[PDB]
């Protein structure tokens, strides 16, 4: 699976082990070996909540199979205390995006992800 | 992909107040609470379109609700017509691409989103 | 989500002709003009893949029809090659991202390109 973070949250205030942290976090919640799990991290973005100066905190992860409506709030639940005490940010002003298209445009190697 | 907006013009393009009139309109066309929804804008890149390297915009309209021909084409107007009053970008030069949302998918809160 | 290119390559260690020969190739691969054909490069980026730090990359993309595993996998083997023998990367662990959308979805000069 892969995991990106987007948030307005300067480089300067973002520490480190966020990487390991979440590669091995994400390993045993998406019940795949941490050598499939790519991490992408970017700090310092122009991004406004509400039309004001809230800080905002963007998690997109892309992964194929194990997903579920209801399940959803329990995969955040145990991303929100990590961002809430690492970054602060609370979990209110957190979009989780996702992707359910069908494994058949899923591939890997010289091939195109869904 | 992660949902983000990129383009080329420079920062130094962006008046004051372009945030508080965007998301104002934004709000106003689809009928939800400006609290409920993000603005994010990466400028200063590199991008090109039909060989030239003029300025161009690459925008996501994520939400959930009022999907149709006209109220699409209600949109496009209103997104490049003030695009192209702030920050003086051509309509032929924007592309915008709609994405409808499930209704027990809203975001806020451990919430999945397109 | 968004069709962003993502990659580890500084522009410190691009080449030359970068939005040109590739989408000269990618408008040919397809069978499309590249006169329709967006193109926009995010460099500098810090992503990870499978615990190693090592310069990864993520490329995507947009088309209305004439796709599918067969169609995807023409283009996909063109990218990894010609982004191999130019940004110095490992085909490995190189991969696409095509996706589809909906005729009504695209805004495109203040109308719809429905
Ligand atoms: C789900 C797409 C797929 C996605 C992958 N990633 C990495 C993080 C971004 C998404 C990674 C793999 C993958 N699919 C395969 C498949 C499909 C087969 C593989 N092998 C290893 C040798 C035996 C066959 C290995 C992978 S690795």
């Amino acid at each position: 699976p892969m995991f990106i973070v987007n948030t307005n949250v300067p480089r300067a205030s973002v520490p480190d082990g966020f990487l390991s942290e979440l590669t091995q976090q994400l390993a045993q919640a998406t019940g795949k070996p941490p050598q499939y799990i790519a991490v992408h991290v970017v700090p310092d973005q122009l991004m406004a909540f509400g039309g004001s100066s809230e800080p905002c905190a963007l998690c997109s992860l892309h992964s194929i199979g194990k997903i579920g409506g209801a399940q959803n709030r329990s995969y955040s639940k145990l991303l929100c205390g990590l961002l809430a005490e690492r970054l602060r940010i609370s979990p209110d002003r957190v979009y989780i995006n996702y992707y359910d298209m069908n494994a058949a445009n899923v591939g890997w190697n010289n091939s195109t992800f869904a």
